[PDB]
């Protein structure tokens, strides 16, 4: 298929970063459509480690244009701070990034009100990555939020701060009781910035429609994960966008249509950094082995992710929404030297009831308890094997157990973090 | 095809509620996937006028079955009020309408909140229509609203309501100045229904999931229009939802690869309620001749819709956005009489440059001209017409024309409305 989207079916951090650079060899281009600078997504070539967090993670390659779709969240001090890091190791990112004039601006008081709300919450605090994502998706819906375009025209930008501003000192000074962010900071560090944001300007959703006529590559890169999205996840223990397929329409402007192959990011295990309800999660031995045989801290915010066995249930949930063409498995070689793996097969509910299916809010899953099914684990190390032919059989059955609950293929398996250590037994492209 | 949407290319009131219940004869499912009650679609069937704000417009066919998505703000008061009307008119509502525990609802604060925004605003007022849309969104996208799935633990409930109400006070009262919302009035008055909401309660993506397996038909009823897309549309004069088709998704819960076929529905000229850039709009003899003929009063404030000519250029960046099939030309009836009709073909920009692509945001839209290209009208009656054969020519031509601009074909033409006046050229069922 031409237009590829690549997400995660789980709760973020499933290898979406590697897959993508991977499969940008054959795209002209790749897209962000939702999310900020909360996400990262770590690249390993040669291995070399480069996190990116808000530009698209094609951008090593002279071959493709990476985009910010109007869907993302621009954070013009997170942007600049990025681009410098990237052109000090040769990789020409003004040459190769665009962006849409319709993303919403992530300011400092953004900032602010993102941890004063946090703060308020106390013992019901999301444990959110303090980015101020949730606060400018807020702005945008409210109507009042400032974006690119806003920058185009220093005066009246300069006025419409002045409004919002106002607005929000009010807020976290009255209520929140917190320090005012200064308009004249804001609006200085903002305005030395401006003119390079704006040269890389370009109408997304019209190039988008081009591109499809030609019937060039496009890639789609998600952030954060299914059990996250706005609408369908754990609410109120998720992020303020939708990470669903569904918001690569909306945060690009291409057509729903046009979608030809969405491919689900899954990781072997399951894990989750921050609040919110986690059925499968282990809280012993096994939980501190995933953990530090999978190196599970934070890509942004170094927090160190909570494990878990893989949760069928839960995933089966992610094949539906996003309408899942196959998956791509990660972090196989994790699971090396355990005597035993398990697979959530149901659920049981707090009524004695067992279920297939999953709660929505994050209140009605309280009380659920995960039922496993467990498989033979294998000694043979699978890191860095790039054909089935290494893996052990043992493997082989997880593998196919999974398509069997899922009833979706793994087109992709990943057995370590470089950019090679994979195999890929079908491509999307072609698919 | 099976999944089929229908929504407005322009901004809003093209008439998607005949048009979903001509169609839905063949449907077993219709789905409202966004908005909330600002919505107004107008059904007529035998001379019998019945408008619809909430409740999906397939609700008066006893072989379908309505749903309210998740991507549906509620309105409790405001849904008893249209099943209680609607039930005294032979319509067992409760028989045949289910809706999403994941729907975040619309209470009196948020109404209260619109009202305050709005007189804040001044002269750059919205001219929203009042219902607290905006204000619900918000809530949501700040994890901090509340949803259906709230009424079933009616204690927590309570303080949850009772968090939320005292940030909203904070702000109403010392900020906007304005009047407080009583919480004890909210609390019961919401309790009082809030049973007879649960009793509704269905899981619609499983279910949706469950109706595609088995192939059952299912169409998509759109609200609002696509210039008022929350993200593509002329911000910040646009509704605080997607009302482009990426929003079926995020708003149900089918995967993207599943919606078949997108009828967009499109109106013989243009119509805007409520402030913002309308390019072709008319302030002559011809503006009032449209509203007078077309009848064009608000379906939800009875405020006077605006009129123009038919704006091909804007239409284009509908069928991009969308990725429409086909179209469904509404309203030729009106036009009888007019010695000539035009079509906005391209926008001479303020700086002297023609364009055939729109601005995105409201202010890249100041001092854009039309550039028209004038046909001859017709003086033949077209209203009540059901075969192309009834068409005078230059109703053909003109029908043609809109097709050689935009390059997508004219599946249903509407010249009244009365379900029966109405000609299908292809339904999109067997597209
Ligand atoms: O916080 C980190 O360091 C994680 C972020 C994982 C994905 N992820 C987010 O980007 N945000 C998360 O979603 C929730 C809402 O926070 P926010 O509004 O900042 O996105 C939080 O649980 C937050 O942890 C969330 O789970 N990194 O491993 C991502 O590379
Ligand atoms: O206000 C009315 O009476 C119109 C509403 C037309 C569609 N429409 C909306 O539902 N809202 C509108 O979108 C903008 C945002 O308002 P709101 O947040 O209430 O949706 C306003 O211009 C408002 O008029 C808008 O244009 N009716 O003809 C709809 O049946
Ligand atoms: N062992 C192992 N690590 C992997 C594999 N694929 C990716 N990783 C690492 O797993 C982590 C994935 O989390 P993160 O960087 O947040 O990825 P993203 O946000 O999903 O793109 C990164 O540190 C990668 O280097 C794999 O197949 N095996
Ligand atoms: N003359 C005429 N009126 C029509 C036709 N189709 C629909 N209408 C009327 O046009 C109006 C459409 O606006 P509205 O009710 O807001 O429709 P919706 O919000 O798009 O579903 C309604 O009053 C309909 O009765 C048509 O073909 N001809
Ligand atoms: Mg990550
Ligand atoms: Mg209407």
């Amino acid at each position: 298929g031409n237009n590829v989207v690549v997400l995660g079916t789980q709760w973020g951090d499933e290898g979406k970063g590697k897959i993508v650079d991977l499969l940008t060899e054959r795209a002209k281009y790749v897209v962000r459509y939702q999310g900020g600078h909360n996400a990262g997504h770590t690249l390993v070539i040669n291995g070399e480690k480069t996190v990116l967090h808000l530009i698209p993670s094609g951008i090593l390659r002279e071959n493709v244009t990476s985009i910010i779709g109007n869907g993302v969240v621009l954070s013009p001090a997170a942007l600049m701070k990025e681009m410098k890091e990237l052109e000090d190791r040769g990789i020409p990112v003004r040459e190769r990034l665009l962006l849409s004039e319709a993303c919403p601006l992530i300011l400092d008081y953004h900032v602010a009100l993102d941890n004063a709300r946090e703060k308020a919450r106390g013992a019901k605090a999301i444990g959110t990555t303090g980015r101020g994502i949730g606060p400018a998706y807020e702005d945008k819906v409210a109507r009042r939020g400032l974006r690119v375009g806003d920058l185009f025209d220093k005066e009246t930008f300069a006025e419409k701060l002045k409004e919002v501003m106002e607005y929000h000192n009010f807020q976290l000074v009255n209520y929140y009781k917190a320090e005012a962010v200064d308009y004249q900071k804001v609006l200085d560090d903002t305005m030395a910035v401006a003119d390079i944001l704006t040269s890389m300007v370009v109408d997304v959703s019209d190039l988008l429609d081009q591109a499809r006529q030609r019937g060039d590559f496009v890639m789609f890169e998600g952030a954060q994960g299914t059990l996250l999205d706005i609408d369908h996840g754990t609410y109120p223990y998720v992020t303020s966008s939708n990470t669903t397929a569904g918001g690569v329409a909306t945060g690009s402007g291409l057509g729903p249509r046009y979608v030809d192959y969405v491919l689900g990011i899954l990781k072997a295990y399951s894990t989750r950094v921050g609040a919110g309800p986690f059925p499968t999660e282990l809280f012993d031995e096994t939980g501190e082995f995933l953990c530090k045989q999978g190196n599970e801290f934070g890509a942004t915010t170094g927090r160190r992710r909570r494990t878990g066995w893989l949760d069928t249930v839960a995933v089966r949930r992610a094949v539906q929404l996003n309408s899942l063409s196959g998956f791509c498995l990660t972090k196989l070689d994790v699971l090396d030297g355990l005597k035993e793996v398990k697979l959530c097969v149901a659920y049981r509910m707090p009524d004695g009831r067992e279920v297939t299916t999953t709660p929505l809010a994050a209140d009605d899953w309280k009380g659920v308890e995960p039922i496993y099914e467990t498989m033979p684990g294998w000694s043979e190390s699978t890191f860095g094997v790039k054909d089935r032919s290494g893996l052990p059989q043992a493997a082989l059955n997880y593998i196919k157990r999974i398509e069997e609950l899922t009833g979706v293929p793994i087109d992709i398996i990943s057995t370590g973090p470089d950019r090679t250590e994979t195999m890929i037994l079908r491509d999307p492209f072609d698919a």
